[PDB]
């Protein structure tokens, strides 16, 4: 009895978040997130527009974007819009929860304002997430949990795991779903988007590990593959993000079945 | 056998920030390090001039300053090299190890240039660490592990906090302690910082918890007690830094003996 994209975007305890993002999922037959750790605004803009009508989703790191303004981010908003996909700030929020909330509202970048979803680290127990929804709820927002990680000698494990399932189900109004390698909750109104994704088998120097997209989505269960370098380091940028949208969406409708 | 922080400062396995900071530490007298979650330069400014002589370290939170710029850093490091304190930037670095370096080293905040110290969290795994040392080792900097935390139901404990002592003892070319509620390593080289203090017993809304600088320092062993809103939200900043100092001191002196 698992259901679609489309079928799990109307679920009666969804998100407002998660069922934008399903129901673009669906419609585009896209479960594709690009991560652009970028350095310059133009290569970021000129990603997200080439990119846009491929990805559901763009994971930025505006904490290595040399040349960040708000404008900026109203640019990639405006582009957003247009091909459809959410914006997912890479920033680990994982404080206590009364720093945390200032992170994410403040400073020069203005988190909140611009991120439809952000992300934890469940290290600090359940306050960084109440923390986050004193900001977040109010400005309609999402938060991904860090359930489990794709770097080798990862302590996102085993009871840590459990914990981080804990806290979402019990923070729904705000939490719509993991990072993680696999499905992690049973509860089909949580997203699961996995990274260290590649099509070849291997890794990096410093801890990445790759799994394949046919794997993640299709024997391990999760929703959304995110990808960086297997996308930002290829010659032509947007083959390789069909590469790996057609192969993460088959995977899903395979498992998916009749 | 318990050395002084003079004494430590010459330990053979020492690393030079570690080193610089004992010395300061012991000519001083102060075990303090103030955590100033500022919105505004001027008020981090005055704030690091007025109580500058009465810290050993300043906990910067450049992620909610409002008005950031490489030169209000400047005049920081002005600040810290006129009254001898290090630079420790609150950033929780939390990613593999490729994404790590790009966020220590860039962007608009280039936190490597003037951060004496950062700390890092150990989930990712030991690569959190290597990706963070490719820049800081080159730059002569620091790093603290967070082995536990203050906030309720932190998971950092039990094999979590084995994890990350083993990674400092492994790193000890760049990691110089811990952010811990505790004393968790037996070798003198590393440094022990605790948050979660305040003379008063309590908490807040949001899962911290507070336990006294004679609890943290004299009973539990560690070496630096992190305060915030115990200072920063006092009438008398000054005075109430005083007050912290003198107690973290003092029970620094007494857990040594004669
Ligand atoms: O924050 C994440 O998405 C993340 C969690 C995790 O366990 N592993 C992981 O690789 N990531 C991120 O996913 C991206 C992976 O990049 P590539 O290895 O270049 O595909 C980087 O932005 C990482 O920060
Ligand atoms: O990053 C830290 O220093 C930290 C770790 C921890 O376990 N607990 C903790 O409170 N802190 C930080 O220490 C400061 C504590 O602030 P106060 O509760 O206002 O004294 C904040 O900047 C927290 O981010
Ligand atoms: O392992 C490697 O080095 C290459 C890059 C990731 C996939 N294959
Ligand atoms: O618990 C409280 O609310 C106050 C503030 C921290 C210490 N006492």
């Amino acid at each position: 009895m698992e259901l679609s994209f489309g079928a799990r975007a109307e679920l009666p305890r969804i998100h407002p978040v998660a069922s934008k993002l399903l129901r673009l999922m669906q419609k585009k037959e896209t479960n594709l997130c690009l991560s652009a750790d970028v350095s310059l605004a133009r290569e970021l803009l000129q990603l997200a527009d080439a990119l846009g009508p491929s990805i559901c989703m763009l994971k930025t790191h505006v904490d290595i974007l040399n040349d960040f303004t708000l404008d900026v981010m109203k640019e990639l908003i405006t582009l957003a819009k247009c091909h459809e996909f959410l914006i997912f700030e890479n920033r680990k929020f994982a404080d206590i929860g009364n720093t945390v909330k200032k992170q994410y509202e403040g400073g020069i970048f203005k988190i909140a304002s611009w991120a439809d979803l952000v992300n934890a680290h469940v290290v600090p127990g359940s306050g960084v997430v109440k923390g986050l929804q004193e900001v977040g709820l109010p400005l309609h927002r999402g938060c991904l949990l860090i359930a489990e990680m794709s770097s080798t000698g990862s302590l996102a494990t085993g009871d840590y795991t459990r914990a981080a399932v804990r806290m979402a189900e019990e923070h729904s109004e705000f939490v719509v779903g993991f990072i993680s390698g696999s499905r992690v909750s049973m509860k089909p109104e949580f997203l699961h988007l996995t990274p260290g994704v590649q099509l070849e088998a291997g890794g990096d120097n410093l801890g990445q590990q790759y799994n394949s997209p046919q794997e993640v989505i299709g024997k391990r269960g999760s929703d959304i593959i995110i990808v960086g370098r297997g996308i930002i380091s290829a010659a032509d940028r947007l083959e390789a993000a069909e590469m790996y949208r057609k192969a993460a969406w088959e995977a899903y409708l395979s498992r998916l079945g009749v």
